[PDB]
């Protein structure tokens, strides 16, 4: 499984998440303690099927995500 990958890297099956309150919903759900600033999500099947996290709020294509779910 590759737990870290590129911003850049993401394409159109992903949605990005910024909403302070719903990254924080989000990361209860999946029962996280890390405090990402900002999610990459992917929805399959009516749940987060893959959920990663970038520590800034602002989305460069450089940055590296990590894995969550």
């Amino acid at each position: 499984m590759k737990m870290r990958k590129l911003v850049k890297d993401f394409g159109d099956d992903y949605t990005l998440i910024q909403d302070s309150q719903e990254v924080k919903a989000i990361l209860e759900y999946i029962g996280s303690e890390e405090e990402p600033h900002a999610l990459f999500v992917k929805v399959g099947d009516g749940d987060y099927e893959e959920v990663w996290g970038i520590d800034s709020f602002v989305p460069y294509n450089f940055l590296e995500a990590y894995r969550l779910k």
